[PDB]
């Protein structure tokens, strides 16, 4: 019993690091993703200020795709969230990134601003990377 | 009773990582609600500076909806509050968003502000979400 | 005994959380109301720099009443008050308002500033709310 | 004797919760009198920069009285100081006020400043508040 | 034995609300006094920069009084000094100014700067004054 | 068992000073690795708003190269970043460097942006240096 | 050992605060003694940007003995570091201070600067001062 | 027992105090330490923005030498970095500067910038001090 008892202490105690620690990180985290939110916006299925696609009855694209792609790299990289953030979350960003910025590489000599949207697959993915991306993002502080 | 109380002295520590992080996401809860709370003033039955529906004895809708909709739109994306606040008072907020906003689409052409709402369902449903927002940010940091 | 103790440990540390959310949630309390106390210069029955209402031997308002609402708005949705304050407190602030707003509202085509109340029932009961307010924001933060 | 072993540790760790909103209020009370303090050199029996009554061997009066209600405004109202101070601190300040204030409103017509005061109980009370007044908010800050 | 536990742990904790008090007191006091040092360089019995009085082989006044004057009415009010140190070192500071306040009434048409102090009691004491002064603000903080 | 208590002590206090000072060091490694990841933007391998490499089907190098050279010298020593990473990730970044330095050192007389790189083998080799380097910081702070 | 128990136990934690307090004091010596650390450029061995003495195989002084009393009179009492210094670091501080200061008042009537000085005995006498100095300074905050 | 647990008492929280007081010093070392890093920039054996030396295939000197020398002034005096560091880098320093300096001496009436050094032992001794210094600041605060 005594030995238990000081295999106990040492652990308890040495446990005492990982509670301080795992504490800072957890702040650190939970600025990492509060920042994050606000791209969400941008991938709303619902009306906005901005948003990319705007619904109509369809799905046209907007140019704001331009203030998506950059407030995305501010995001990940310049303030340091890509570091507490999990590889779901980038990969479903990644994706979506793909998506839209391969609408703007197919619009080219674009003829004005919102742009239909005919193939409906790219539209229902969108959606589905919102909901899931929301869901990471908003689960990522939400494990204590 | 001596290997109980090993089980017990593990769950107080471990308790105590949780003790720190709880109170940590709490603070942040009750800024995220303390920042959300001013968005009220948009939806009170009360006269006030500004308000979308003014009273008289009818429920004349204002144009004060676009400085709600721009408002809405910092606080629940750009400011962070939307992670921190519950499914009911998002749903709360988006219902009420889309009498508003329905509103001004029915306007179009709109023959200057101030117009009658001849629909009373939709001045009844407003000052119910009201109320009912008001209590769900209120107790959204009163469950200690 | 036995029993007790490990029930009566989970009763205590847990009470740890009710001990520090409970002081995170006082601090705010004391500052929410520490900004809500100015506003009580309005509603003084003794003379100021401003004021609402003017002793004479009488009991003029003032067209001070403008200053009152505009910082009323602010402290109680701006700066996010209505949070932290009771109901009672609210309930106060909200008749004194229906006063002088309702004497502003009979003024109309306003005979210059400094107009004479002729209903001494309005004037008495200004100065009660006036002590009730008084209490009830000083004991907002005194019960500990 | 296992409830009693509860009672007295429970009246203790509630104790601990009490410890940490009574310093949370002493030191919003430490700040509040900080800066009542200052007020005090208008009531000074020794010369000054500035003050109010000035000693020859008759108790002139200054124009200064102005300075002084004004800084008396924005520390009780504006500043918050009057959540924090004793009902005995507010009742000497308070007389004083008014016999300053009185001062001022005989003399009308000013003919020009350092007015001569020929009623003494006016400025042996002044004297006699500045010493209580000093006192009471000196001890204010020293209970513990 | 019992009995003195229970009573000792009352007088103990009790005490722990208390030692934290302590401390927040001590730490404004700190602050005070080291705000307050500065002043002394005007007491100085070395040559400075400015100082009040002159040494030659003598002890010639400097119009330097007046910036003494304008700094201790700041450190002592308007910073709030005069609350966290003790009765002697207001003593100590009081009789200092009255002595070089009085030099500069008694120059009047001062014929220039820089004028000679023929009665030495005045030297000595103004000498005096600075090395009590000086040990009384020095061990305001060294208590503990 | 009286000799390991309090031989125990003297291990188990002993740290808990080293609890301290090992939290202190790793909230700053924690603060030069978030400053260090958005370096890492330039080595990636997807395309971005700037890059050093562009992707075609080749492989082109942009003059971002000076852009590189200067943000890392910024977060390596400016901004003390050198002292909270290991040698493996220096050494990683050193590589590249020199990679890309020597790319910009052959060019020279460069004809004009946007240069073809015909030696795969630099090409295979920044894109491991991105995967092994991402991989180092990202698990720099991920050790408790 | 009974008796020693609650003895015992209240010399315990009456230190406890006193341990506290002395954290509090230490750390405002940590920052005095930073911030006069670098007053010794003035007094050093080796050649600087500035200096006081410059050597030459001599030891010519420079008007930098201006730029030396400015800013030991900033540093003792405008910063307040006069109060968390020893005596004997105030005394080798005052000595250098006479003999750099003797030496600017034999110049006088000034021949440029760089002025040849012919009495080793002050050369030698404040080099010792800055070894003596440097080291009390380095040991102010070194007892722990 | 009894007598080495009350001795074991002192010796323990006694050490308690001092682990505050060790803690605070390290974190003041962090700091001091971190600011002079960006110092060993100028002594680096790669190329760089600025650097001393340059590397050919030589060895030539730069200008930069009197960039070096400001930067080490202020680090080592005007920020209090002297403080914190130990005599082995301020050594290693030391010998730094005078040979960097003497070339600077030497240069005189200097043939433009980037002079070719001769005597390969001041390149191997600067080469071997970067690596020297370097490890002694990065080892500095690594001691727990």
């Amino acid at each position: 019993a005594a030995y238990v008892a000081y295999y106990y202490a040492i652990k308890q105690l040495h446990q005492k690091s990982v509670e301080n620690i795992e504490y800072a990180k957890y702040q650190a985290v939970l600025q990492a993703h509060k920042s994050l939110y606000k791209l969400l916006r941008f991938t709303t299925n619902t009306e906005n200020e901005d948003s990319i696609l705007i619904w109509e009855k369809y799905y046209f694209r907007k140019e704001n795709i331009r203030k998506f792609i950059k407030e995305l790299s501010k995001e990940i990289y310049n303030e340091g969230c890509g570091i507490f953030m999990s590889k779901e979350a980038l990969s479903l960003i990644s994706e979506y990134r793909n998506i839209v910025y391969g609408f703007m590489l197919s619009a080219q000599n674009n003829p004005q601003e919102t742009i239909r949207i005919t193939n409906r697959e790219s539209v229902e993915r969108m959606k589905k990377i919102h909901q899931n991306l929301s869901i990471e993002i908003r689960q990522a502080i939400n494990l204590k």
